DNA sequence: ATTTTTTAAAAAAAT
DNA sequence: TATTTTTTTAAAAAA
């Protein structure tokens, strides 16, 4: 499969974007037999993030800032786990691809990405912004 | 005991030096009966402290960095609670006192500051540069 | 005043 | 290999 070629290329267009990016994107999916649409869409989602990153004062600013994950930001990697998952690829080598080890689609880890891809598939958490809860004993 | 506002000051003097500074330091230890020669240590361990932290970068970039606290700032440590205990303060009060929900000497919570504190003299860790080691399980 | 327990997230083993 | 559970660490607050 070239579905990891062609993620890497959709974040090279979203972190440097032109008039043909769109186009591009859809001759690699095809010339590799992935789903057109699928995507597209991921490189809209993506830019929506990007620029939702931006809008929480930077990369840095948003790692460190007491917001988890962003709305946006599950839906975008429902989006990559279920596009690589129907390109055959296995759950571990989906969550390292993704993450900050690889193409760093996300400012995640593997285990963030992978444990949360699991909550949002179990329910216990919901497509919307997530804050960053804190540790230690409850207030009596 | 005077001993808040002689540590407020002495970090006012830290964030702004002048040739002055350790004069009106020892000044107000003085006519708040409090030690100065302690008072004077914290000035200087605060100074280096400080010096540090702007050396890894500053201090958004370190209290994000991979070192949770540096040797220089347990030195630091110690001596805010051995000067502030010799003041009559109470150990939850030190805690909040020296923290991020006050003074701001350190950027650190009450319980970050607490809870080393207490490892420091159960001898848990030691004086020196002490890594952020990261959770989960070991590796096979 | 000092120690232990609890929680949440992350990491990786267990299933 | 896909999904769940356990373990560890730090932080928070009870014990």
């Amino acid at each position: 499969s070239e579905i990891r070629k062609l993620l890497q290329e959709i974040k090279k267009q979203v972190d440097n974007p032109g008039n043909s990016s769109t186009t591009e994107i859809k001759k690699m999916a095809s010339e590799a037999g992935i789903d057109e649409q699928t995507a597209e869409e991921i490189y809209h989602l993506l830019t929506e993030f990007y620029q939702a990153v931006e809008e929480h004062g930077g990369i840095e600013k948003y790692m460190h800032s007491n917001i988890s994950w962003l709305k946006i930001e599950l839906e975008l990697l429902s989006a990559c786990y279920q596009i690589a998952i129907l390109e055959d690829m296995k759950v571990l080598d989906i969550s390292e691809m993704l993450s900050l080890n690889d193409l760093r689609i996300f400012p995640k880890t593997p285990s963030q990405l992978q444990n949360t891809y699991y909550k949002l598939k179990k329910e216990l958490i919901q497509v919307e912004d997530i804050p960053k809860n804190k540790p230690g004993r409850k207030r009596k």
